[PDB]
Protein backbone atom coordinates (compact mmCIF):
# COMPACT_ATOMS: atom_id res chain seq x y z
CA UNK A 1 0.00 0.00 0.00
CA UNK A 2 1.44 3.42 -0.94
CA UNK A 3 0.87 7.00 -0.76
CA UNK A 4 1.16 8.79 -4.06
CA UNK A 5 2.10 12.74 -3.67
CA UNK A 6 0.60 14.58 -6.75
CA UNK A 7 2.79 18.19 -7.17
CA UNK A 8 2.67 20.96 -9.45
CA UNK A 9 1.90 24.53 -10.21
CA UNK A 10 -2.35 25.55 -10.05
CA UNK A 11 -4.50 24.58 -13.13
CA UNK A 12 -2.21 21.99 -14.93
CA UNK A 13 -4.50 18.91 -14.16
CA UNK A 14 -3.63 16.96 -10.61
CA UNK A 15 -7.39 17.04 -9.65
CA UNK A 16 -8.70 15.79 -13.22
CA UNK A 17 -5.93 13.17 -13.20
CA UNK A 18 -6.23 12.04 -9.84
CA UNK A 19 -10.19 11.89 -10.06
CA UNK A 20 -10.00 10.12 -12.89
CA UNK A 21 -7.72 7.28 -11.07
CA UNK A 22 -10.14 7.60 -8.23
CA UNK A 23 -12.76 6.45 -10.98
CA UNK A 24 -15.11 9.79 -9.65
CA UNK A 25 -7.58 18.98 -1.17
CA UNK A 26 -8.62 15.58 -1.30
CA UNK A 27 -7.71 11.83 -1.47
CA UNK A 28 -8.27 8.68 -3.85
CA UNK A 29 -7.04 4.90 -3.09
CA UNK A 30 -7.32 2.30 -5.47
CA UNK A 31 -5.94 -1.17 -6.23
CA UNK A 32 -4.75 -2.10 -9.35
CA UNK A 33 -3.16 -4.80 -10.86
CA UNK A 34 0.87 -4.51 -12.18
CA UNK A 35 2.66 -7.13 -14.07
CA UNK A 36 0.13 -9.44 -12.30
CA UNK A 37 0.87 -8.11 -8.76
CA UNK A 38 -2.41 -5.96 -7.36
CA UNK A 39 -1.22 -2.84 -5.27
CA UNK A 40 -3.35 -0.39 -3.48
CA UNK A 41 -2.18 3.43 -4.29
CA UNK A 42 -3.35 6.32 -1.84
CA UNK A 43 -3.27 9.17 -4.30
CA UNK A 44 -2.94 12.60 -2.25
CA UNK A 45 -4.02 15.65 -4.33
CA UNK A 46 -2.95 18.10 -1.42
CA UNK A 47 -0.68 20.60 -3.21
CA UNK A 48 2.22 24.01 4.13
CA UNK A 49 4.33 22.74 1.31
CA UNK A 50 7.00 21.15 3.75
CA UNK A 51 4.83 18.95 5.29
CA UNK A 52 2.93 17.65 2.13
CA UNK A 53 6.71 17.15 0.86
CA UNK A 54 8.01 14.94 3.61
CA UNK A 55 5.26 12.40 3.16
CA UNK A 56 5.37 10.34 -0.24
CA UNK A 57 6.35 6.87 -1.00
CA UNK A 58 6.03 8.73 -4.75
CA UNK A 59 6.30 11.80 -5.75
CA UNK A 60 4.30 13.11 -9.16
CA UNK A 61 5.08 16.12 -10.78
CA UNK A 62 2.82 17.84 -13.09
CA UNK A 63 3.04 20.42 -15.19
CA UNK A 64 1.01 21.73 -18.84
CA UNK A 65 1.84 21.41 -21.90
CA UNK A 66 0.19 24.96 -22.49
CA UNK A 67 1.71 26.50 -19.72
CA UNK A 68 5.57 27.05 -19.96
CA UNK A 69 5.00 28.93 -16.59
CA UNK A 70 4.25 25.49 -15.24
CA UNK A 71 7.20 23.77 -16.62
CA UNK A 72 9.59 26.15 -14.62
CA UNK A 73 7.86 25.88 -11.48
CA UNK A 74 8.35 21.43 -12.09
CA UNK A 75 12.14 22.47 -12.01
CA UNK A 76 11.60 24.73 -9.16
CA UNK A 77 9.63 21.67 -7.18
CA UNK A 78 11.95 19.04 -8.04
CA UNK A 79 14.91 21.15 -6.06
CA UNK A 80 12.35 21.86 -2.83
CA UNK A 81 12.10 18.12 -3.08
CA UNK A 82 16.13 17.41 -2.73
CA UNK A 83 16.19 19.51 -0.44
CA UNK A 84 13.32 17.85 1.95
CA UNK A 85 14.01 14.34 1.33
CA UNK A 86 17.58 14.26 1.23
CA UNK A 87 15.91 8.09 -2.75
CA UNK A 88 12.17 8.39 -3.91
CA UNK A 89 10.68 7.82 -6.91
CA UNK A 90 9.76 10.83 -9.05
CA UNK A 91 7.66 10.62 -12.17
CA UNK A 92 7.33 14.14 -14.52
CA UNK A 93 3.99 14.50 -16.30
CA UNK A 94 2.99 16.78 -19.03
CA UNK A 95 -0.38 17.09 -18.95
CA UNK A 96 -2.86 18.73 -21.57
CA UNK A 97 -1.31 16.55 -24.88
CA UNK A 98 -4.76 16.62 -26.51
CA UNK A 99 -4.19 21.10 -26.49
CA UNK A 100 -2.43 20.43 -29.58
CA UNK A 101 -2.49 24.55 -30.90
CA UNK A 102 -1.82 25.77 -27.52
CA UNK A 103 1.23 23.65 -26.48
CA UNK A 104 4.47 25.94 -25.20
CA UNK A 105 6.47 23.14 -24.02
CA UNK A 106 7.59 20.32 -26.22
CA UNK A 107 8.16 16.94 -25.77
CA UNK A 108 12.03 17.37 -26.05
CA UNK A 109 11.76 19.69 -23.50
CA UNK A 110 10.08 17.27 -21.12
CA UNK A 111 12.53 14.77 -22.43
CA UNK A 112 15.42 16.86 -20.87
CA UNK A 113 13.53 17.68 -17.50
CA UNK A 114 13.57 14.10 -16.75
CA UNK A 115 17.38 13.55 -18.04
CA UNK A 116 18.21 16.65 -15.65
CA UNK A 117 16.09 14.98 -13.13
CA UNK A 118 16.87 11.39 -13.94
CA UNK A 119 13.38 10.19 -13.56
CA UNK A 120 10.64 8.95 -15.46
CA UNK A 121 9.01 11.23 -18.06
CA UNK A 122 5.11 10.97 -19.57
CA UNK A 123 2.51 12.60 -21.05
CA UNK A 124 -1.04 12.44 -20.33
CA UNK A 125 -4.32 14.05 -21.28
CA UNK A 126 -6.95 13.75 -18.34
CA UNK A 127 -9.78 15.22 -21.32
CA UNK A 128 -9.14 11.84 -23.35
CA UNK A 129 -7.75 9.73 -20.40
CA UNK A 130 -4.78 8.99 -22.51
CA UNK A 131 -1.68 7.29 -20.64
CA UNK A 132 -3.68 7.93 -16.89
CA UNK A 133 -3.53 4.31 -16.37
CA UNK A 134 -0.32 4.00 -17.56
CA UNK A 135 0.78 7.00 -15.38
CA UNK A 136 -0.26 5.65 -12.10
CA UNK A 137 1.15 1.80 -13.10
CA UNK A 138 4.84 3.30 -13.45
CA UNK A 139 4.14 4.67 -9.99
CA UNK A 140 3.98 1.46 -8.66
CA UNK A 141 6.54 -0.31 -10.83
CA UNK A 142 9.22 2.51 -9.98
CA UNK A 143 8.39 2.01 -6.41
CA UNK A 144 9.21 -1.93 -6.58
CA UNK A 145 12.34 -1.19 -8.46
CA UNK A 146 13.77 1.26 -5.85
CA UNK A 147 12.36 -1.23 -2.56
CA UNK A 148 14.36 -4.34 -4.49
CA UNK A 149 17.65 -2.19 -5.84
CA UNK A 150 17.99 -1.76 -2.24
N1 LIG B 1 -8.13 19.92 -22.46
C1 LIG B 1 -7.65 19.48 -21.30
N2 LIG B 1 -8.01 20.18 -20.18
C2 LIG B 1 -7.55 19.75 -18.98
C3 LIG B 1 -6.70 18.57 -18.90
N3 LIG B 1 -6.42 18.36 -17.58
C4 LIG B 1 -7.00 19.34 -16.89
N4 LIG B 1 -7.70 20.15 -17.72
C5 LIG B 1 -8.39 21.38 -17.36
O1 LIG B 1 -7.38 22.18 -16.72
C6 LIG B 1 -8.00 23.04 -15.76
C7 LIG B 1 -7.48 22.75 -14.39
O2 LIG B 1 -7.63 21.41 -14.09
P1 LIG B 1 -7.56 20.92 -12.57
O3 LIG B 1 -7.77 19.45 -12.42
O4 LIG B 1 -8.44 21.78 -11.69
O5 LIG B 1 -6.05 21.25 -12.21
P2 LIG B 1 -5.28 21.44 -10.76
O6 LIG B 1 -5.34 22.87 -10.36
O7 LIG B 1 -3.83 21.09 -11.10
O8 LIG B 1 -5.75 20.43 -9.87
C8 LIG B 1 -9.48 22.73 -15.83
O9 LIG B 1 -10.01 23.71 -16.74
C9 LIG B 1 -9.52 21.31 -16.37
O10 LIG B 1 -10.68 20.92 -17.12
C10 LIG B 1 -6.32 17.89 -20.17
O11 LIG B 1 -5.60 16.87 -20.14
N5 LIG B 1 -6.85 18.39 -21.30
MG1 LIG C 1 -6.92 20.71 -8.14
Amino acid sequence: VYKVLLLGAPGVGKSALARIFGGVGHTYDRSIVVDGEEASLMVYDIWLPGHCMAMGDAYVIVYSVTDKGSFEKASELRVQLRRARQDVPIILVGNKSDLVRSREVSVDEGRACAVVFDCKFIETSAALHHNVQALFEGVVRQIRLRRDSK
